[PDB]
């Protein structure tokens, strides 16, 4: 290969450090120039020197035609376009040179066999293995100094984006960018309304919420968002307000304001393939640069599998482990809301864990940070806890687990710090 | 169109960072060129790498001159004067995607229908196919009335917490045999058919007749036992009864559905076609048991069947925008308990149920399991669940004899 030939050695002379980024031997370069356009190339950095045409062109003045003459060096430096390729065909380069020597230790067996023919098939091991040149090696000792720079200059306030709870973002530090955060409880536990409470919280945060409601509407959210946000008495408005309801209105012209004003999106079409998801995950991230993403969902079951016939629980891994790669390939932060077994209510001790994810194998296993809520107030009509939320984080990759106490006011759907 | 086609192979071997900004497939683009030039350009995409000239060319070395040779990567890359009406053409060559395979479905039909071509239009049918949103949302509270918005149940003490069935919701009528769990259904169908709303019942489990003779012995008042044979010679005067309450039911806009296997894939149809018929006016679908509904994958687990349908059934009724309301039963497990009261927990297979489902409500009368009962003749419709609502239990009278339901407090 000679095209991604040409821009590694063009950006090179463009970038006379790069020779060090990216080992060769003239040996993976073509016969004559390109081979003698390394050669020397790598000759002048081994004397402890830069590597440049002037320098170049300077060490070998009299066969300097021997590299294509000065008229080529130059038209190499200008075939480079931007010198961030290079990784890629610095591999295509080295890739390329396997292929030669693989060929070469090959046809070399045939030769090399017709004693013993054991001895050959050792000698023709050991140059089958040193021809694996790779360029991912293990240097804990280069990336210790990119990380001590960032332990030293610590910015003691939420690095991702805040859940809106103090005590939580104190261990998670905001929601990063490539998580998978899971919102998982049983029904009737707070579960859309905690989701529609981190909505806001992060739209005030300013950053944007992508709120994908398959279950409900793209009103019921607004109309939860309103009564959650100016504390109005959720039963009012319904029907009533009208002639219900008075010196609200001022709680309400103030919400109404609060939800146009901040950067809620709601799609509810009915079917939703992560695919989809994805495409407006793109381009709300296009038509909004510089701030980061949000991706919420009002339920993961509801979601549209990829193959439709296929059995449920390969669906549920279809959709988890898609909706991992999309946070990481994306970098936005996905939230997904999910229900647990049924099973959980046939117990003593009615607190979720891992294992209460039914059918979904391959979920626990790509979430970063799943959170089960509990509200102990609904199977005990007489708890300690009167309106009490306990958000239990039983997995956290990046961080420590345990569970955060918050009090549930069920008549605005709101929630409230503690300690 | 080539001249948009261009802009956008040459705008994004100008900005190597606009394959993603706009999402196509070579599909769309002119054969071996164009078509090749992005072909290979999503390729390297797809692998995590860069689009450009350098890294095109690069790759398919000996097979350049198939993408019009490296002079032509140039001259489009020249041809973008700016990178900013990339989305403009980004889209007249996507209008000019549907354009093409619209045809190619539009003749695609043609050769199709040359069994029964029913399958085809309906196959060749699904390949053819926040701050604005918010002022209205003031004048939804602003217009508040004060009576029913949706659809109403007829039960004075029930519309009072519910405000008719909406038009997404998946209500479930849930309750062990012989508690009037169908009867309560039909009342339901009829009371909606007079505040002129259309209720379609598809019984899988009755005939399209005793669900009519019900309706009647429901309407008129008349003693069910009287007309089954009896009536003739047994019965007088109540054929004024009679006289009118078969005028009733023909007077209604009770739709009766009774093929033997109906898939939520049917029902839907039905659907369809009953609101095209049926233009400015709501729609409700009423089914005589989530449990005889057929499923989708006759070879799967039968807790996943119940889930398939109820996940279905859900759907319907957002998609569709129609009130669905699914009559279903309880687990036997419910009678080896002291309090016989059905909750939640009591809808055995069905998992995904409770879940897609926005207001569970259970039926139970008394004076079955006790003979001597303080409540003779009533049943408690128990609200377990409300979504967009408060639960509790309703009281109502239920007349055996005429299958009816009376209003109380």
């Amino acid at each position: 290969n000679e095209y991604a030939e040409q821009a590694v050695l063009g950006s090179i002379l463009t970038e006379p450090e790069l020779i060090k980024e990216c080992p060769l031997t003239p040996e993976h370069f073509s016969p004559g120039k390109h081979f003698n356009i390394y050669f020397t190339m790598q000759d002048l950095d081994r004397k402890g020197q830069s590597v440049d045409f002037t320098s170049i062109a300077a060490r070998v003045g009299e066969k300097l035609p021997q590299l294509g003459g000065f008229g080529y060096l130059t038209e190499l430096a200008a075939s480079v376009a931007s010198t961030t390729t290079f990784k890629q065909h610095c591999q295509t380069v080295s890739e390329y040179f396997q292929k030669r020597k693989a060929i070469s230790i090959a046809q070399q067996i045939i030769e090399n066999v017709n004693v013993k023919p054991i001895q050959e098939a050792v000698s023709e091991l050991m140059e089958i293995e040193a021809s694996g040149t790779d360029d991912d090696d293990g240097s804990i000792d280069e990336a210790l100094v990119t990380v001590y720079e960032e332990i030293e200059s610590a910015d003691g306030n939420i690095t991702g984006v805040p859940s809106g709870f103090t005590e939580l973002d104190r261990m998670t530090y905001g929601y990063k960018r490539r998580n998978f955060v899971l919102i998982a409880a049983r029904p009737s536990m707070g579960k859309t309304a905690f989701a529609l409470k981190q909505a806001k919280n992060m739209s005030d945060n300013d950053d944007v919420v992508n709120l994908h409601s398959l279950e409900m509407g793209k009103k019921e959210n607004i109309k939860r968002l309103i009564v959650t946000a100016g504390s109005i008495n959720a039963q009012k408005i319904k029907a009533a307000r009208r002639d219900f309801a008075s010196e609200d209105w001022g709680k309400l012209s103030m919400a109404i304001g609060e939800i146009s004003n901040s950067n809620i999106n709601i799609f509810d079409k009915a079917g939703q393939s992560v695919n989809y998801i994805w495409s407006k995950t793109r381009q709300t991230k296009r038509k909004n640069p510089g701030k980061r993403v949000i991706v919420m969902i009002d339920y993961l079951q509801l979601l549209e599998p990829a193959k439709a016939n296929d059995s449920r629980t390969n669906q549920i891994s279809q959709i988890s482990r898609d909706l991992k790669k999309m946070a990481r390939e994306l970098d936005v932060v996905v939230i997904a809301l999910s229900q647990l077994s049924r099973q959980v209510e046939q117990r003593q001790d009615k607190r979720p864990m891992l294992s209460d994810l039914r059918e979904s194998g391959q979920l626990e296993q790509d979430a970063d940070i799943i959170e089960f809520l509990y509200r102990d107030d609904y199977y005990d009509k007489e708890s300690e806890s009167k309106n009490i939320v306990e958000v239990i984080i039983a997995k956290h990759r990046d961080g420590p687990v345990g569970t955060v106490s918050l009090a549930f006011i069920k008549e605005y759907g709101n929630f409230v710090n503690l300690e």
